[PDB]
C-alpha cells in the first residue's frame, strides 16, 4: 500500500525513479538526478503574478478583430485552458503516489503548481476580454473540437490513475472482485506511465507550443498584447517541463534507472511513434476547425501543418523516435523572438 | 471512477466542497467560497527563497551552542523537517482525488506547495550549521522519540487514500474481494476525510507553533537569527493553513455546504476532542526527550506543557470544541513579538 511517510531508513541515491519506496524525508541537500533540482530552482526563479501584467487593451483589439480571427484567438484560448486546467492537477494524482526519489517528487509537485498559475493566468486574460468569462469557460468542458483531445490526454492519466490504486490496494497478481478476474502486473503498469509521460511530453512540447505559435502571430500584427506577454512567460515555464519529461523518459528507457522500462520502452516503441503522431494529428485537425471561416495574417492551416511537423521531429528525435515526417527549416522563424 | 477532467458540464458553485464532481475547468472569476481564493491570492503573495536569507552566522552560534541546547535546537529542527516532509506531499495525494469545486483544488495544491517551501528552507538551514546533513535527515526517519511525536499522521492520511482507492474503484456497497467481504460507504468515507482533516488541522494549528515557541526562544537570545527569519516566514504561511482547515470544518459544520456533513460532525465530536487531547499528550511527552540533557531559562517542560494547553484550548474553540484545559494567560507573551 501507499504512505504519506515509509518508515524504513532508505538511500534515496539508489531508489529507482519511479515504484521503489515512497519519499519520506523531503531534503535537497542532494540527489540522484540533480537535473530536477536546476528545474525546481528555475522554476522557482521564473515564478510571476498574471494579475500584473496590463491586457486592458486587449479588450478593444478583441471586438476589433474580424468575426474569424475573433474564433481563432478565442479557440485556441479555450484550448490552452483546458490543457491547464488538467496540467495543473494531473501530475500531482497521477505521478506522486509512484515517485521514489524527493528531487522528482517536489519537481512534480512544482511543476503542477507552475500550471496552476498558468490557470489562474488565463483566467485573468479571459475577463479583460469579455464580458461574460462564464460562456467562455462553459464551451470548454462541452466543445467537440476541442473535447477530440481532453478525452485522449485524460484517458492516459485516468488509467494509470486506476491501475496504480489496484497496485497498492492488491499488489501484484492474479486476484478476483465481485466474481470477475483481476490481473495486477507491475509490468504493465510500467508500461501505462512511460505511455502517460510519452504523453504529457507530447502534451508540453507540441500541443501547447502549436497554441503558442497562434497567439504570437497576433503579437507580430501588435495585437493583443497583454495576452502575448502572460504567453511568453507561459512559455517560458513550458520550456522547462519539456526538459523535465524528455529526461524522465530518456532516463527510463537508457536503462540506467530501471532494466525493466528500458526492456518495456524497447517494446512498446511502434506505440509510442503513433501516439506521437496522433497529437501531431490532432493538433493537425485543428487547423481545419480553427481556420475555417477564413486565416490572417502570418498564419493559415498551411503554416500551421508546417510548423506542427517541424517540432514533431524535433520533439520526437529528443526522445529517441523516428522521424514521422520531412525534414525542414522553421516554417516560421519569427516565432523565436517569443520562444526560449 | 475518478477522471482527470470530467466531460459533464457542471455548475460548480453547486457542487459541495468534496465528495461530488471531480473538477474539470480551472476557473477563478468566481467560486462558491471566497475565502478559498482570498487565502490563494495571499499565500501568492507570500512567496519566499528560503536561500537567499543568510544563515551563515546561525553556523557559529550552533556550535558555540552549549550541548544540551544544540540538542534541543536540532531536534525541534527534526521535527519540523519530518512534518513539513509529510504536508508537502499529504495534501494533495489524499484530498485532490476528493475536492469537487475549483477554488478548493487549488487552495490545497498552493497550501502543499508551500509546504515544499518550507522543506527546502530547512534543508538551507540544516545544510548549513552541520557538517553532515545526512546525519540529521536519516535521524528523522529513525528517531523513535520523533516517531512517536508524530503517530497517527501517516496513519490517518494513509486510510483515507486506502478508502478513497476503494470507493473510486468499486464504489458504494459490499463487495467481495480476494474473497473477502469489503464494505464501503461513502458516508464512512466522508467521517474518514472529516477527522483527518481535523487531524490536518490540530497539526498545523498546534504541532508547527509549539515548535515555533522552541525556535524563538533562541532569537531572544539573539542566536540563531537567520532560522529566526526563516521561522517568521513559515509561521507567517501555517496562519493561512489554520485559517484555511478552520473554515473547511467550520462550513462543513454549518450545513451550509454537504447536508450529510453537518451531520457526521456532530456524530464524532467527541473523535474530534479526543484528537486534540491526543495530541497534545503527544507535544507533552515530547518535552522528557527534548530536556533531556537539560533545558534552558525560559524554556524547559513545565513552560512547553503550559504553552500546549494554552494554544490547544484557543484552536479548539475555534472549530466548536469544548476546552479540555483550565483557561490560562499566555506562558510565553515573547512569542508575540515573532508571529505576526
Ligand atoms: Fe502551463
Ligand atoms: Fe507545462
Ligand atoms: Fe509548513
Ligand atoms: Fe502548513
Ligand atoms: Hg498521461
Ligand atoms: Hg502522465
Ligand atoms: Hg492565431
Ligand atoms: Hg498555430
Ligand atoms: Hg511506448
Ligand atoms: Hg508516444
Ligand atoms: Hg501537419
Ligand atoms: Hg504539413
Ligand atoms: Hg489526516
Ligand atoms: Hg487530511
Ligand atoms: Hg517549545
Ligand atoms: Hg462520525
Ligand atoms: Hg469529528
Ligand atoms: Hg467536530
Ligand atoms: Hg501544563
Amino acid at each position: 500500500a501507499y504512505t504519506t511517510f515509509s518508515q524504513t531508513k532508505n538511500d534515496q541515491l539508489k531508489e529507482p525513479m519511479f515504484f521503489g519506496q515512497p519519499v519520506n524525508v523531503a531534503r535537497y541537500d542532494q540527489q540522484k538526478y540533480d537535473i530536477f533540482e536546476k528545474l525546481i530552482e528555475k522554476q522557482l526563479s521564473f515564478f510571476f503574478r498574471p494579475e500584473e501584467v496590463d491586457v486592458s487593451r486587449d479588450r478593444i483589439d478583441y471586438q476589433a478583430l474580424p468575426e474569424h480571427e475573433k474564433h481563432i484567438f478565442i479557440s485556441n484560448l479555450k484550448y490552452q485552458t483546458l490543457l491547464e486546467s488538467i496540467q495543473g492537477r494531473s501530475p500531482n494524482v497521477a505521478l506522486l503516489p509512484l515517485i521514489s526519489i524527493p528531487e522528482l517528487e517536489t519537481w512534480v509537485e512544482t511543476w503542477a503548481f507552475s500550471e496552476t498559475i498558468h490557470s489562474r493566468s488565463y483566467t485573468h486574460i479571459i475577463r479583460n476580454i469579455v464580458n461574460d468569462p462564464s460562456v467562455v469557460f462553459d464551451d470548454i468542458v462541452t466543445n467537440e473540437q476541442i473535447q477530440k483531445r481532453a478525452e485522449g490526454i485524460s484517458s492516459y492519466y485516468d488509467e494509470l490513475i486506476e491501475m496504480t490504486s489496484y497496485w497498492h490496494l492488491l499488489g501484484e497478481g492474479t486476484h478476483t472482485v465481485n466474481g470477475k478476474t483481476v490481473t495486477v502486473s507491475l509490468r504493465e503498469l510500467k508500461k501505462k506511465l512511460y505511455l502517460c509521460l510519452m504523453s504529457v511530453n507530447a502534451l508540453e512540447a507540441i500541443r501547447f507550443y502549436v497554441s503558442f505559435a497562434c497567439s504570437f502571430a497576433f503579437a507580430e500584427r501588435e495585437l493583443m498584447e497583454g495576452n502575448a506577454k502572460i504567453i511568453r512567460l507561459i512559455a517560458r515555464d513550458e520550456a522547462l517541463h519539456l526538459t523535465g519529461t524528455q529526461h524522465m523518459l530518456n532516463l527510463l528507457r537508457s536503462g540506467a534507472d530501471d532494466p525493466e522500462m528500458a526492456e518495456i520502452a524497447e517494446e512498446c516503441k511502434q506505440e509510442c511513434y503513433d501516439l506521437f503522431v496522433q497529437a501531431a494529428q490532432q493538433e493537425k485537425d485543428w487547423a481545419d476547425y480553427l481556420f475555417r471561416d477564413g486565416s490572417m495574417i502570418g498564419l493559415n492551416k498551411d503554416i500551421l501543418c508546417q510548423y506542427v511537423e517541424y517540432i514533431t521531429n524535433i520533439r520526437m528525435q529528443a526522445v529517441g523516435l523516428d522521424l514521422p515526417f520531412n525534414t525542414r527549416s522553421n516554417p516560421i522563424p519569427w516565432i523565436n523572438t517569443w520562444l526560449v
